[PDB]
């Protein structure tokens, strides 16, 4: 009838691996404490103390799922980072006095990155002040966009639909003499790309008045 044992935490600390956006209630990872204790003194209750808005836990079987809440890898605030990357997880027995794990545990989550967020313009759209007579090979502009996803997903190409955009730098060269009484306003669709095997775009209009 003695509570002869605390819950003692068994392979932590837990590090795994995790897809961002991952659907609600799909598996993450399972926690797991040992107590040979019979009857209620022996009886697991986890629990994720303090709460995480991005994960639930089966008080029984110590299994942690996602919620309805998802988890989004470029989320800027510094609060919700941490919590999405880290579970702190308490224990207890049922016993008579109940007895904790004499400290918590900690699961390590590295999110997983999608090509989920397309390329936004910094300096799109703009309007371009030139004067005519401007020969060729003149740059007028450079085009800055940037994309908030990692490694190749997150690195911004340039390309458009009298003028040529180099697709590395983003900076807009002429190919003519610009005069007023031929085209005095062009209006150019520059679109930046991102490096994702379903490539994403983002499309925004500079304007050259002469
Ligand atoms: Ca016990
Ligand atoms: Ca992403
Ligand atoms: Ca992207
Ligand atoms: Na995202």
């Amino acid at each position: 009838d003695i509570n002869d044992n605390h819950p003692t935490w068994k392979d932590a600390p837990y590090y795994i691996n995790l897809v961002e956006m991952t659907p609600p209630d799909s598996d993450v990872t399972t926690v797991v404490a040992v107590d040979p204790d019979l009857g209620e003194n022996g009886t697991l209750v986890y629990s994720i103390h303090p709460p995480n808005k991005f994960y639930s836990l089966n008080s029984t079987t110590g299994k942690i799922r996602t919620t309805h809440v998802m988890l989004d890898r470029e989320n800027p605030d510094p609060v919700e980072a941490e919590l999405m990357r880290k579970i702190i997880v308490s224990v207890t027995d049922c016993g008579r006095p109940p007895l904790k794990a004499t400290s918590s545990a900690t699961v390590f989550v590295n999110l997983l990155d999608l090509n989920d967020n397309d390329p936004t313009f910094r300096n799109l759209p703009f309007v371009a002040e030139i004067l005519e007579g401007t020969p060729a090979g003149v740059s007028v502009y450079q085009v800055v966009a940037i994309d908030l996803d990692e490694g190749l997903n997150g690195l911004v190409s340039y390309r458009m639909q009298d003028f040529v955009i180099n697709s590395t730098s983003g900076v807009v060269t002429t190919t003519a003499e610009l005069d007023r009484e031929r085209i005095a306003e062009y209006q150019l669709r520059v679109v930046a790309s991102d490096a994702g095997t379903p490539t994403k775009s983002s499309t925004s209009t500079l304007t050259v008045r002469v």
